[PDB]
């Protein structure tokens, strides 16, 4: 397996404004190689809050997740998002909800990469 840490911003739909999904995320996020896939690896903080989320690739179609961990005390869940180099922009679609302030709302967003995810070896 090889991997590096790479930077990114979630933005606001039809912006380049920092969007609020991305105080949800921790920073920097990595990128893994491995048998031969590719994979960018996030850490969604307050998981529990987070009901449903799909990623996509610029060309609109959807990109295999996996979870990595869940772990229910810090409330934080690492995922695997499908990638391959060259990528510089994931969609996302979530479904967020908050069930002791009756939130409950569905979002799109843009996940920017600082640079396109890199071929590794
Ligand atoms: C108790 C926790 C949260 C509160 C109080 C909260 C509050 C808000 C507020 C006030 C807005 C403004 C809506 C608008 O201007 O139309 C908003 C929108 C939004 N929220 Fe949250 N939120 C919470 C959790 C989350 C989580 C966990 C996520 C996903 C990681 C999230 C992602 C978004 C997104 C994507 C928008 C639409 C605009 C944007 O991209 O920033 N929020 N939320």
């Amino acid at each position: 397996a090889t991997s590096q840490p790479i930077n990114f911003q979630v933005q606001k739909d039809g912006s380049s404004e920092k969007s609020h999904m991305d105080d949800y995320m921790q920073h920097p996020g990595k990128v893994i190689k491995q048998n031969n896939k590719y994979y960018f690896q996030t850490v969604l903080n307050n998981a529990s809050f987070w009901k449903e989320y799909k990623f996509y690739n610029a060309n609109n179609q959807e990109l295999a997740t996996t979870v990595v961990n869940d772990n229910k005390k810090a409330d934080t869940r690492t995922i695997n998002v499908a990638v391959e180099p060259g990528y510089k922009s994931l969609t996302t679609k979530v479904h967020i909800v908050v069930p002791q302030i009756n939130y409950n709302h569905r979002y799109t967003t843009h996940l920017e990469f600082e640079k396109a995810i890199p071929t590794l070896a």
